[PDB]
């Protein structure tokens, strides 16, 4: 690693378990994503929402892996834990189960900035800030808004929420 | 000054407190619009509605200052009072609080016309007519229609109203 | 709130008073902006300059509120006090008054970034040093350059400056 | 009528009978217009002229009803009195009967403005001035000019007039 | 009436009172449609629906006059009765008031075709069959479908019906 | 007595007639003021074009009063248009001052006519004056006042720069 | 039903058996059509001809059902009778069988128009006249012409006819 410079091994190991955090997160989003496409639920909108969330997480993890080899470090891959559940009931707990993941995923992330801000790594204070932290802050507010809307309609409102909110904006957001 | 002509100080001072009336009005509208973007409410439709009404008011006040210096008058700026409240409960009171703002605002305009119409100022008597009073009538009617609809659905109706009326007519009333 | 996480109240109170700082700042430039389009001054260029600056400040204040309700906090609105003065004399003092009003704004921003760097808020570091602190440094240099040019021409030069510098740039800059 | 404001009933009752004045006016022009496309007359130009005038009056009456519900008023519909005649003879008296219908219509409008101008309704001032009163003054002059031309040619000239004046500008005003 | 041929006065008088049937029908439809754009109701969709039905009727009538003078007859105009009611409660009775008023219109048309078919007028067969009876049948079916849907949702259903059926199909049919 | 005449008195019909001629004298002084600056001894093309276009704005104003007239049934007559106020206008600073003096007098006659009609209750006069004339006059007085405030500040080198950098620049793009 | 008007059951029952006549008619036609693209016959032209005729008949039957539910009546579906044959030999008999099946269809339609014209239903007169009876007359003449041509060539001519008449026009008579 002739390129390695100002990259502590105490932080190098953190992004590795952070990588796998994003991997596990996308893994549970994918499972959440397909549970809602099942016939027993038949909510196309929420399924697409969570599968797109898994896309985002899987692209984030692959970004921490190129940030790694960019910063000279060598990364390893612990196994990816199965999702924290197997059937997610209705959408209202599923979003809270999901919002619980982001706050955790945003929590484990702020630690990495706090870690590097202590070890005085500015490139990390730029890369996290730029890519990850703003996206995480914007993502919690999205699931927060969706939860506030779900509680309002709460299962007729559970049906209308998918059509009038998740499917509409989901088609026009991306 | 040199251009000043048929512009009395008895009316010149009125538009000054009318200027600040619009400034205060947009100030309550801005705070109303951001209150509805909070996670606790999460009503994007009403939020955008009020946040774009605040800009109509701010452009109204800035029109009164373009009218002022046109008539040679000199306008001073009293401070802008904080809004009426700080958190506005649910949209049905917020639209009621808002419709209460217009009728008060439309009242000051009728007052200013009656002032100049008695004091024989034509330029005002048919610049207000043109730029302000018709807009105010249309705005009161729009907010009244929204209130009548809100009471009908009245909180599932609160969510459906946003989705199926405010967001739609906001996208197509850009 | 649900979304609120790693967002203090010691800083939540600061962005609230920074919101109102920006609000007053626009209120300063607005009045400064219209004074210069008055007949007694008749400087179209400086008037447009300061009105566009008020546009910028108002768009900034509205950016701290969409950062606030996003970061979880609940923001309140103290009243916006009237500008500093009421008749700004010559453009050389008004730009000096403005540059004086501007630097104080950059000072509050530096204070807020220091507060966040102490309380270890990285998302605030990103958001500020991206959207606000860079725009501020460029703004002081612009008013600084204008002041250096005004001193040079210093009222024929006051006429030419607005004519050959403010108006030309104002058309082509935006 | 939560929107109702500065809208009297002494005037609200007038716009209601003005609505029916316009309705009967179109009913006058409709029957006057089909009489002229009858075989016994066979004047296509005058028929189209009066049918378009009936269309204009119907669009006017529908404008006083959209002005009504704008001002919160409630409008009731008295029956529409049949036209003042049944066999209009020839174009020279028919234009005279028509010009008699306009001056009466313009008279009711002047009365309605004088009413609101007394009761100090500026929105009605604006609305009448803008839409109705300028259209009326200009419409009387059109029928006035047509009558002056009809007298000149006065039935060969009656054939040419409709052929060479009404039909030409009719397509030009189409 | 040199053109008159196979046109009896026993049927000529029928289309005359059939004209006024359409005129009254549009007159009831017009008032029904403006009542629904009032603030107390604030149903834009049903208002537009009935206001466009009024114009469909008003163009139906103006066709009976274009059919009349074509077939040689001379048509007179009795006065147009004010509508049935003056305020129409809510949507469900207003559509029933309409469908009940609509069926009567189709009833008079069947009477006129029976009259002409007994009196052996084939041009009336063609004209009615093509231009009128098919339209009245389609209109009765549309009003019936709307009534069934209204009863299904029957006032949240009254709001949702407007938004999700009347406004949509009115914009896309037009 | 005309068929179309309605709610149009002679106390106003005579006013718009002398108002017509006011605009005619106004274009006349503006025309002569405009060509004076085209002369070699002044050679200010910017101010010349400014005033020559002001003259056409006034002339189009006067023809609005005449077609407002015959629209409102009245019959209008034409008193002669007396020569402009002056014959040589010296410097632009007096010429703009003489001009701003012509507007305020002209805006005054309009306010007078509308006060006359508003008392006699002619709403069509409201609609026509307030719309086509009074707003234009307010903005014209403001434009000439701005030009005057600029002229005094830059005050004959500044008399030259004002024409190039202000009158001619916008004169091209504001027209 | 609510919409039902001037629609008797003595005729409502007829269109129901006419629906099934068309259904069996198409069922006859498609079976006649696939027999002709069999290997033992190998006449693609006649096969396409009869399959397109089955398309037409099926579109007709669906037009009597959209006429039915439109006239308020309720329609039931008797079972569709197997075609009148299973192996149609040569094209000359199959066209004769078809023209025999066709004329019977026109006969039922003439019966239905006679029924309605006696029972004085003008809407059925219009609907049948317009859509069905004119298409039926043109269809017999087409199969009549084809039969006359088949007799002329009558199996070389059976090959050429399909090749030179049915296929050529069939492509350009899509
Ligand atoms: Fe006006
Ligand atoms: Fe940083
Ligand atoms: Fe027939
Ligand atoms: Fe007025």
């Amino acid at each position: 690693s002739q390129i390695r410079q100002n990259y502590s091994t105490e932080v190098e190991a953190a992004v590795n378990r952070l990588v796998n955090l994003h991997l596990r997160a996308s893994y549970t989003y994918l499972s959440l994503g397909f549970f809602f496409d099942r016939d027993d639920v038949a909510l196309e909108g929420v399924g697409h929402f969570f599968r797109e969330l898994a896309e985002e997480k899987r692209e984030g993890a692959e970004r921490l892996l190129e940030f790694q080899n960019d910063r000279g470090g060598r990364a390893l891959f612990q196994d990816v834990q199965k999702p924290s559940q197997d059937e997610w009931g209705k959408t209202q707990e599923a979003m809270e189960a999901a919002l619980a993941m982001e706050k955790n995923l945003n929590q484990a992330l702020l630690d990495l900035h706090a870690l590097g801000s202590a070890r005085a790594d500015p490139h990390l204070c730029d890369f996290l800030e730029s890519h990850y932290l703003d996206k995480e802050v914007k993502l919690i507010k999205k699931m927060g808004n969706h939860l506030t809307n779900l509680r309002r309609v709460a299962s007729l409102g559970e049906y209308l929420f998918e059509r009038l909110t998740l499917k509409h904006d989901g088609d026009i957001e991306s």
